[PDB]
């Protein structure tokens, strides 16, 4: 994990694979494929630690990767309008409940694989 310092004690995982997101339309799913590399490949999370349902963990991934990126603008450009953000509020999702299982499959066994 490339732990970011920029955070409240989250972390950063590894890359990961950008969605196919649909959105049940034909614009947002095309407007979305169109710019779906302007989007992280990766996410933000707390260890889950003090978590345990799917819910509690990816509504903060949700809001940590999404506003993260939302405010590097302030040393980038990755501004990211509601439409990006209603874009990412998926993206950083897939990638989110993704995440949160790779680590519950290294949090429950004590990372023994030896």
């Amino acid at each position: 994990g490339s732990v970011v310092g920029g955070l409240g004690g989250y972390m950063l995982g590894s890359a990961m694979s950008r969605p196919m997101i649909h959105f049940g339309n034909d614009w947002e799913d095309r407007y979305y494929r169109e710019n779906m590399y302007r989007y992280p490949n990766q996410v933000y999370y707390r260890p889950a630690d003090q978590y345990s349902n799917q819910n509690n963990f990816v509504h903060d991934c949700v809001n940590i990767t999404i506003k993260q990126h939302t405010v590097t603008t302030t040393t980038k450009g990755e501004n990211f309008t509601e439409t990006d953000v209603k874009m990412m509020e998926r993206v950083v999702e897939q990638m989110c409940v993704t995440q949160y299982q790779k680590e519950s499959q290294a949090y429950y066994d004590g990372r023994r694989s030896s």
